[PDB]
């Protein structure tokens, strides 16, 4: 009935574009919560005027008070740091953000548990597969109620780069990147399709070569780094990917979207979060889809999970 | 610059929903042309008021004059009959429409050639793979400028039925039905994916069985018949499929959409139209994608084409 | 959480376009209920495939069982007749539909009371201002939970016709037509704006003359008749207007939309429904806005209400 | 045919959100041009991946080369500075930006004249009513082909603030702010409507008081300042307003939108740009609407224009 209340814990660059897109889509009332005094109110105010241009009617409010999490239907956590200190852009590594963000998850998780234990949570803060589980553990939410951003975004890059080479609608390329959001992300060439057709047929037709695809894979993995090194920050597509996830939940679209979710034996892994296709609908994570990987792909998946696992103890520290 | 002018040659049930959806999408000015006196003006008038609710600004005009094809950017041909005479609903067969519609294509084609030889044409009238080629031949338009409706619609049924069984977003099922739009349409189980994942994995996981899929295939092929026999007429999804095609053209989306197009050696066939994925963009049919079918699938494709071919001489009569 | 369930009581022409638009907009699951055997299932089936083209995920089901009203969040009543018997198109009068539809409202109202007493109801069946109150009285729903279609549709015509003369975006003309949906509808020249600017300025600028506006008023009042007499049936804009209302409710947009609602002293009238701007949001009819009419406009409003009132006793018969 | 090419001259905060919204809306290919090395490529890259989530197909490219203006259909100029040096946020005044941005307009104008003299131009850089005319004069474009941002944005604030007080859909408040975008902007209480109804009726009904409206007017005028002083920057609504303008042009919507345009006697003013409602369509500024202001309102309009005029000679310096 009342619109969904969507609290953006973190009102930085991603938060700002998420607020924008929520109003564009009329998805629900938005709270831009941040620890920075007044900034979220300023961003909220600005954003709120777009209801007029968008023909929407979503309240957009800023907050510097954790208890505004109360009544949240969806909580999207981008709170934290994008860069580590003393580290240059060339040395940008999501792993280095771990010391910086760990303590922030715990605190937010405690606030979510107190204020909106029944909210659907999307964790973004890097290293996301680690931060999401830490938040899961501190917020107390059901495993079907929290996920991390990764695959929707990593695959939008891969999908997009292939679509440009093949000159097809970007969305008509489908692809899977799993395990973790980071330099070990697992790009599954075998699960790439174009217009539902195995990418291998386009390779057989010399429309795109294996070499080009290897360069696209490399680019995909290094995209965040590439953007950081172009004197920009990746936040527009991250926001759009998060909103697509939040939207599938809110409107019960049941889209299959690759997100970081609690693995309970899939791919041989339990007690960790990892990226895999899930179905996001009214009941949250409605299905966790386990790709029937081959042994080579599973080996890569293990390598990705091993990285998340390695940082599990460091996060919890 | 000026909006696209979209002439709907045929202002019956499909025409009406196409006009509706064009205004909803603000795709261009619409002409509802029909041979029935005044009906198209009445439908156009009604439809035109929806600009207000849709926040659009597309003119919608009725026409009983072929020369209103002048300046058309897109021409969508639904002109003809849905049912044959003396034939009951249980005996509904698209082939029987051939005697009834053949002469209508020729005439329209002559008008298109005179009035809008550079228009992009979408032929719908059944039996579509036959009628489209007849129109192609009489209108004189380039082969990259005309297609027939079939696969977008047949696959929306298959996609939809599978998505309901697997509880995923309908659009997340991708599937291919090729050769012809009719009882010989070729359903390619091998090219079905769900969230980009081979349907076989869901079958392996007992999430959907082969038997269920065979029933869904049967239903898909018989859908039009099923609808006709429920005391309804299939026209809403046909319209939406046509609009999705027209939209990809008009907005240069480059979607891969299975349509009836002139085959020039694909699948071993030339000098006939058949359903296959194509990319529809600014330049019309930008790419004709040839699925690398196996011999069994190709045999079915041949059977479908053989039917179109069989009726080629009857149409031209 | 679960999508809204929208039951279309009546699955005829308006019902069909409403189902189409609901899926286009992803507004909720739809039930096409009708007394005609199987037709609604056929229409629902057809419509359901458009989820694919629309990227939506709304179930569309047919029903021939009143109890499928159970759990309805919104009920839209188009059940009834568009034309009276023996009456020609030239003699088409909404009043004549009263004998034909009265008994249908009562029955539906009883089913709504039993099955979905907390649903938001939109009554369309003509003569709507009479049928809506009859349904209100039999369904038992709160006065903030039921309205009739009229002004959104009548004004879309007026708005549209003026926008064409002035060459502005249709939605940029705002206008009010109140009292009743019928030949006594009250067109308030004084409340017409174009881009928020009094229409009188455009008249002063000779951009549109009083005479042209009087012809547009006449056309607006006679539009339904004009469409019927063009061998068409007004149902596309009616559907779009109803969906805009249903949408404002469902998404809590709080749009000001002129609908038939229970008057409780506004304009000097009580215990009757009449068309006036209301605000439709999460709580239904959130505000009933009383235009501060002058005495001349109020006299017309009285004339409109007098007609509804005259038929009140005949309906209840 | 080919999509519109939209060059965003200036790829800062507003530019970034404009690129985002263009892809969301699939409006055309986008070039993010900036003088800052590589930043626009980084932003373009990020933005480009959203085609996937948006189902769009708009190229988004960065540029550090003026000649990428070639072939532009629309040019949106945000190039310049938001704050003056040594000036604190509390002292933020658009006028102070004049020395900083004047030289930038001239240069861009010369590039537009050389590269895309037939492009439709939207100038944003402050003080906009001054910068727009300077660009007009240097680019050589027809007066119907260039406008400045102001009223769509200033009025979205006023509209929004009133809609919150009255609890109606933001877009249902219409209002006019004219003359100039700055502290002398002219808020015309007399032209405010809510759901097409004179705001005075809501004031008469004590739904909003004159005092509240005066506070809302003050807030509206000071909004940019308020946002700057909340540790934020107004750029989301500016972007949305610009896109709504660009969109009306590109899709020939003919929306009435208040923009800065060349006055040729309206309001008694010639040879200057000032904010007034215009109709934006395929042919650019299709109509310049002159509000029939009273003498008090005209006096304010003169005060606003006098400010633009005062800075005319300083800009040209
Ligand atoms: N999972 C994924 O695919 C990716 C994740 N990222 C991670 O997203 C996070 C957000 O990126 P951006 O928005 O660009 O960063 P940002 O630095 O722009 O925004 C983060 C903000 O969170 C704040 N914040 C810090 N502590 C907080 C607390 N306790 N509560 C609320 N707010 C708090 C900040 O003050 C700040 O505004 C980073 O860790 C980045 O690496 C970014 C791209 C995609
Ligand atoms: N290709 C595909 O996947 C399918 C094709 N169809 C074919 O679509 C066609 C249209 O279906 P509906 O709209 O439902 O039929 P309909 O009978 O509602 O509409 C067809 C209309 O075309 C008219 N017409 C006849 N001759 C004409 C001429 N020379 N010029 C202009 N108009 C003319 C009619 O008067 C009429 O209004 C039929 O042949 C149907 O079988 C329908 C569903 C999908
Ligand atoms: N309020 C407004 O502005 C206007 C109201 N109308 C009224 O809308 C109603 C619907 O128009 P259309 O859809 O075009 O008519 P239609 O005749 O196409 O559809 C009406 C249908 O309701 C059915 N029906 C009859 N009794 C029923 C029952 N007990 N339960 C469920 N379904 C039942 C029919 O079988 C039928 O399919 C008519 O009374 C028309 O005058 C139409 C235009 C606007
Ligand atoms: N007209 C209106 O209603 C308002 C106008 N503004 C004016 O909009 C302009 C843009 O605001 P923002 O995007 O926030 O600023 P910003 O500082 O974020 O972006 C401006 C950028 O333009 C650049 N630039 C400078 N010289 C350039 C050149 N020769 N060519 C291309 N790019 C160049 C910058 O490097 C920079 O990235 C400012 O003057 C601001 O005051 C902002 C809000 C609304």
């Amino acid at each position: 009935a009342p619109k969904a209340k969507i609290v953006l814990v973190g009102s930085g660059m991603i938060g700002g574009v998420m607020a924008t897109l929520i109003v564009q889509k009329n998805l629900g009332d938005v709270v831009l919560f941040d620890i920075v005094k007044n900034m979220p109110h300023g961003k909220a105010l600005d954003t709120s005027h777009t209801n007029v241009m968008a023909y929407s009617n979503c309240k957009v409010s800023g907050s510097n008070t954790y208890d505004d999490l109360a009544g949240a239907d969806v909580v999207i956590v981008t709170a934290g740091f994008t860069k580590a200190p003393g580290k240059s852009d060339k040395e940008w590594n999501r792993d280095d953000l771990l010391p910086l963000n760990n303590k922030i998850m715990i605190e937010i998780g405690g606030h979510i548990k107190k204020n909106c234990p029944n909210a659907f949570i999307i964790v973004v803060t890097n290293p996301v597969d680690v931060m999401v589980q830490l938040l899961h553990q501190h917020s107390g939410v059901p495993k079907n109620k929290i996920i991390g951003l990764g695959g929707v975004l990593d695959t939008s890059r891969l999908k997009y780069y292939i679509s440009q080479k093949l000159n097809v609608c970007p969305r008509d390329v489908n692809a899977h990147i799993v395990g973790a959001h980071g330099n070990k992300m697992v790009l599954l060439k075998r699960y790439i399709t174009v217009g539902g057709i195995p990418l291998q047929e386009f390779i057989n037709n010399k429309l795109i070569s294996d070499a080009e695809l290897e360069a696209i894979f490399d680019r995909t993995v290094n995209t965040a780094l590439e953007i950081v090194n172009l004197h920009a920050a990746p936040y527009v597509a991250p926001a759009a990917a998060i909103i697509e996830m939040a939207e599938s939940y809110l409107k019960d679209l049941k889209k299959v979207l690759i997100c970081s979710t609690l693995l309970e034996g899939q791919y041989g892994h339990s007690d960790i979060f990892g990226g895999t296709p899930v179905v996001l609908g009214a009941n949250g994570v409605e299905q966790v889809i386990e790709l029937q990987l081959n042994s080579e792909e599973k080996a890569k998946f293990d390598e990705a999970i091993a990285e998340t696992k390695r940082m599990k103890p460091l996060a919890h520290h």
